[PDB]
């Protein structure tokens, strides 16, 4: 089959921000769409390369819980076309708004995150910027898995794994990563803050955490944060990359500990 | 690349089983629907609907039609979709009595005909849009679905078709309910479903409610005797929606709107309401 839609077809709209590369706006085709742009004369290889790993990842994806990929223009611009999110990120609702979700919505939150990961790993694909900026409530409820860049909200260092924040080669990335980027959101839902708000200096993050000698404070869960939850968590964040556990583990863990709450 | 190895999918819960094989509930990456085709070595006529089927969904990319996921074909013919949680819209206004607001009840129009010029956009006939195949998930989002095809389809254009397909005629345009071609189904008779439809939710009714047999509406609506009552729409019906339900339930097929105009004008009147 075949995802290039033909120029003209699509209405571009309001601009909403930079995305991971180029300009997103909300869009109209067949109903509302996000169309993310790169607007130059003509494309670098460099952005070529890019714009076609991103179709090529987005093209292996069929799942609730990861955005939906919907087509590609490459005249007059280079476009990718997904589905539109209506509500806001993870991090606006915890973060921006302080919205006060019950532990039920919070775990289900988790399980449905866990689920998207879970594919994608199964699918060979390593998400690098997982943070709950990267979670899109659709409509308040159901969870999309993006990596939507500046238009939903460096802007990561406190998700980055003790390897990665360590800049300890040239792509210290992995699924062991994602996992504990993962225990960061966990942490998030569980104790509606960002890990270590009191520390003022992101070179003092960067050099802790990297050493081993800060760690999120778990004292800020909340108390009916299921005990289960506390301890996947603590596993997803171990300092250590090979001790961390798989999706498919963390989803069983979570749909297990979901299940007991009800 | 969408082939699902064997052993990976956990099926659950049987919901149904019909003359489309049998679905279950099942776990894969989350929750799924696996829809089996057959338990024995599959017919050639088993394997060539399967491959169709997967060759239709693999076509589609959208918020407002039913998420394909993927494929087996050991031990057994599978196609693995989204799973959708709620009811269809005819269990909600025929089985239920759910009352909708206007603005639901024109959102649904919306996010139903999002999804029509989304198909025919893709050059795909739906062939028995309902209200019993628009499904209302997460009572939020509308999937369109084909939730009761059948795997067997026969080769004579007549009137055994009826029986089978007793759960379609109110939504069959005259030409299809007349067979005068092999094939009479078109855009346009997916136009004229979605009129009735449109019919649905803006009077709460079935059309010929007052109609006592299949019989009588074939012989009627084929004759161009019968027709939706349309005076019945609920006082809050908009003036739009009486001229767009009217157009769509068009007798000369050539003289419906297409979805594109359709959309928009609903997409017009979603606007006005909010
Ligand atoms: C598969 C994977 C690894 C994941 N996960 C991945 C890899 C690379 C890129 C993306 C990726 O998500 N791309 C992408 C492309 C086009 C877009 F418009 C947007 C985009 O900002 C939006 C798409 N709807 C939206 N509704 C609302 C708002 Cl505010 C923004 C958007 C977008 F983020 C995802
Ligand atoms: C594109 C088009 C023309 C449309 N529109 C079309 C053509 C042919 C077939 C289908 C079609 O939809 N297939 C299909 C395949 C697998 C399934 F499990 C199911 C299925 O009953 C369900 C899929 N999730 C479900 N959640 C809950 C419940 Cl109760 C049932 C299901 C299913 F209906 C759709
Ligand atoms: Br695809
Ligand atoms: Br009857
Ligand atoms: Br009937």
């Amino acid at each position: 089959d075949d995802w290039e839609i033909p120029d003209g077809q699509i209405t571009v709209g309001q601009r909403i921000g930079s995305g991971s590369f180029g300009t997103v706006y909300k869009g109209k085709w067949h109903g509302d769409v996000a169309v993310k742009m790169l607007n130059v004369t003509a494309p670098t290889p460099q952005q070529l390369q890019a714009f076609k790993n991103e179709v090529g990842v987005l093209r292996k994806t069929r799942h609730v819980n990861i955005l939906l990929f919907m087509g590609y223009s490459t005249k007059p611009q280079l476009a990718i076309v997904t589905q539109w999110c209506e509500g806001s990120s993870l991090y606006h609702h915890l973060h921006a708004s302080e919205t006060k979700f019950e532990m039920k919505k919070l775990i289900d939150i988790a399980r449905q995150t866990a689920r998207g990961m879970d594919y994608l790993h199964a699918k060979s694909i390593i998400h690098r910027d997982l943070k709950s900026n990267n979670i899109f409530l659709h409509e308040d409820n159901t969870v999309k898995i993006g990596d939507f860049g500046l238009a939903t909200v460096s802007g990561s260092i406190l998700w980055m794994a003790p390897e990665v924040i360590r800049m300890q080669d040239s792509n210290p990335y992995s699924f062991q990563s994602d996992v504990y980027a993962f225990g960061i959101v966990l942490y998030e839902l569980m104790t509606g803050q960002l890990p270590y708000s009191n520390i003022n200096n992101r070179d003092q993050i960067i050099e802790m955490v990297g050493r081993g000698s800060l760690s999120p404070d778990l004292s800020k869960v909340r108390s009916n944060c299921p005990k289960r939850m506390k301890r996947l968590m603590a596993e997803c964040l171990k300092k250590k990359r090979d001790e961390r556990p798989s999706f498919p583990r963390i989803l069983a863990e979570i749909e297990e500990l979901a299940r007991e709450l009800s």
